[PDB]
């Protein structure tokens, strides 16, 4: 429906109140029925209301107008419900038309770390709320990890580039704002073995079926059978891969014996009846001897010795009857064998490519990640299509960008914080002499989980962070995925397929180079270098991982259609000091409860808080994503101003 669906687009329930709702609101839930779904309405028309038309701010005063009796009615309800929303930044978010200019006087000084989309999210927000905002950015630019490189006719994301569902997904909101230009990827996947030839459609099917088999396996061990403690140490979902792999392999080979056992046995009684025949030919031979050596008694001996004889040939006759239903029971076991292996070796490398994906999605080789919940985001995966940004995600956080005071080239080098406020410390990229110093009322970092990890610190902390604070951040998992980029001036790849794979020769190296992405205007190829191929590939010279990149698009197109590239460009998020990585997974012995602990504000002991996280790793229902990335900074933005300006 149309309130229905608003509902649904900010991720709510259209026909319950949530329980934050019922915490703003708790005269609404100890009151009547019938208030309660006047409540619901107010909200949810508020709501469409706002995404109908993103590019505009939705006034207090314009979403009176355009109530329906009763509703308009209840002036006092709709305003709470207005403000409600705006300060959880369900509306008026990302970048649209202001109606009311700025407030002059702000109120309240936040230093903003980091100036990527949680950053620049929340940043928007509090100025909006009327708040002195500075966004402090180490790099030359802002994004973070949404990068886009750019020259001459070609665009190429290095970080972030698919849009997940947009049903529910706020990044659709933004999409409209931005005008940013996605595209529905193209199911269809082509696989190339290591030697460039195509897998058969049978063998892609077959492969495909046995690996989301075997991983409902691993879901069923967790879930169903508690595996998920071994010998004092978590499982991990790539051993547990190995345990369900290894229990096939066993079921191979048992019908194989019970196949060999089969055949023995028949085997075995064929030999026993022939020798038996045998015998009874011998004991024909010597009885068809004493028939020719042949009176009433001789000739009633002729009739009982052809009697005789007769006899023991319809016992041979039956003999080679059964003779014959044998060594066809036999001829056809040696016929239909079961299988002799489990996974044929070219079964098992078109195999290791779809768990090479899952390293991919996950940026992380499957041994690390936790069993039991390395899904655990999966219950809140948006609806449609996954969208790819035609013109480059760039375009999202410049468009975001719009008017804040944001200090590049400004990297933070400690933060400190004590109940009368803060001062955060940090110096200039390019003249490392020069520091700066930014006393503020409260901060908020968006520094990735890549940075707090970093022995010793790249920020320190003063006082440190708490024990809870810190032991999260070294439990929670921190991945890495590459891409390289590779600009030709002529397409000679199916422009119909946005992807095709390459599958490699062993399983430690499956995730080099293994998807081919194929997303432009211009002839550009991504290339993915993912699991335990993402941070070794790092240390290899770009003319020489494109080598390579070349070399696998020659075995597949010959080596005649693959002219040298124009441009080639080459991430490597590991060593990128302002990341350290690409995005959060959940680590075995981690859980969703640590991005809870990660999103919790540090308030120094007796007291008010003053340190704020945000980022793709604080957002438990929608980790390492732009749009959770997104979320996590409207809702810091409403958890400070709640604060400092009242809730
Ligand atoms: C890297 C990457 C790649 C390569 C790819 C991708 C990705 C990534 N992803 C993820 C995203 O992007 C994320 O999450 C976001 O971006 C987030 O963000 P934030 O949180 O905001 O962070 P950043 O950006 O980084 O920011 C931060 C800042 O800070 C700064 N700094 C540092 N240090 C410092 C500073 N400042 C001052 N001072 C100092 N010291 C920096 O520089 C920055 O700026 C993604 N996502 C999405 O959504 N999509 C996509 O596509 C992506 N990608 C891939 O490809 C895949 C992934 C994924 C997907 F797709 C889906 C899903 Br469900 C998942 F999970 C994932």
């Amino acid at each position: 429906s149309g309130v229905e669906g608003a509902a649904f687009q900010s991720r709510l329930p259209h026909d319950r109140m949530t329980s934050q709702e019922a915490a703003c609101f708790p005269d609404i839930i100890s009151g009547p029925q019938q208030t309660q779904k006047v409540f619901l309405f107010i909200r949810n028309r508020t709501l469409q209301l706002w995404l109908d038309n993103p590019k505009i701010q939705l006034t207090f005063e314009a979403t009176l107008q355009q109530l329906e009796a009763p509703y308009n009615s209840d002036t006092v309800l709709v305003h709470r419900v207005h403000s409600y929303l705006e300060r959880h930044g369900l509306i008026n978010f990302g970048i649209y038309k202001r109606i009311k200019p700025l407030p002059t006087k702000k109120t309240g000084k936040v230093i903003i770390i980091g100036s990527g989309v949680s950053g620049l999210a929340a940043a928007r927000q509090l100025q909006s709320f009327g708040m002195d905002v500075t966004l402090l950015e180490a790099r030359d630019r802002v994004g973070g990890r949404v990068a886009t490189f750019r020259k001459g006719n070609y665009v190429a994301d290095l970080g972030a580039m698919v849009v997940t569902g947009l049903g529910g997904n706020p990044m659709a909101v933004v999409s409209k704002q931005v005008n940013m230009e996605l595209a529905k990827i193209k199911q269809k996947c082509p696989l190339y073995e290591a030697n460039g030839q195509a897998v058969p459609k049978e063998k892609d099917e077959m492969v495909e079926q046995e690996f989301n088999r075997l991983l409902e396996a691993t879901s069923y061990l967790s879930h169903q059978l508690d595996f998920n403690v071994l010998n004092n140490k978590p499982v991990s979902l790539g051993q547990a891969l190995e345990v369900v792999i290894q229990l096939q392999e066993k079921h191979v080979k048992d019908e194989q014996i019970e196949h060999w056992k089969k055949i023995v046995k028949t085997q075995e009684e064929l030999k026993e009846l022939l020798n038996k025949m045998v015998n009874l030919k011998e004991k024909i031979k010597e009885l068809h001897q004493q028939y020719k050596e042949a009176d009433i008694t001789a000739e009633f001996l002729v009739k009982s010795k052809h009697r005789d004889l007769t006899a023991l040939c319809k016992e041979y006759d039956e003999l080679a009857e059964t003779q014959g239903k044998l060594e066809e029971k036999l001829q056809e076991l040696e016929a239909n064998p079961p299988s002799d292996v489990y996974l044929s070796s070219r079964d098992r490398q078109i195999l290791d490519w779809h768990f090479a994906n899952l390293e991919f999605a996950n940026a992380t080789p499957l041994s690390t990640l936790s069993l039991k919940h390395w899904d655990q985001d999966d219950d809140f995966e948006f609806t449609g299509s996954h969208l790819t940004v035609r013109n480059g995600y760039s375009c999202v956080p410049v468009a975001l960008a719009e008017g804040l005071d944001i200090k590049l080239n400004t990297a933070v080098r400690q933060v400190r914080y004590t109940a009368s406020g803060c001062e955060v410390i940090a110096v200039n990229t390019r003249s490392t002499s020069q520091t700066f110093i930014y006393k503020c009322d409260a901060v908020l970092c968006t520094l990735p989980l890549g940075v707090l990890k970093q022995q010793p610190p790249a920020v320190q902390f003063v006082p440190p962070l708490p024990e809870w604070k810190t032991s999260a951040v070294q439990r929670m998992g921190f991945g890495n995925l590459n891409k390289v980029v590779l600009c030709f001036d002529r397409v000679f790849w199916d422009p119909s397929v946005n992807l095709f794979g390459h599958v490699g020769s062993t399983t430690a190296s499956r995730g080099e180079l293994f998807l081919f992405w194929n997303l432009y205007k211009a002839p550009i190829l991504l290339a993915l270098v993912a699991g335990e191929a993402a941070g070794i590939m790092e240390n290899i010279s770009d003319d020489v991982i494109v080598g390579r990149c070349l070399a696998i698009l020659k075995g597949i197109f010959g080596s005649s259609a693959v002219p040298q590239p124009k441009e080639t460009v080459v991430s490597r998020w590991r060593a990128d000091p302002w990341a350290r990585g690409s995005y959060s997974y959940v680590a075995a012995g981690s859980s969703g409860n640590d991005y809870d602990l990660m999103a919790q504000p540090i308030t120094p002991g007796p007291p008010i808080p003053r340190l704020f996280f945000a980022g793709e790793h604080t957002i438990r229902n929608y980790p390492a994503t732009v749009h959770g990335a997104l979320l996590s900074g409207l809702r810091e933005a409403g958890r400070i101003a709640d604060q400092f300006l009242g809730a």
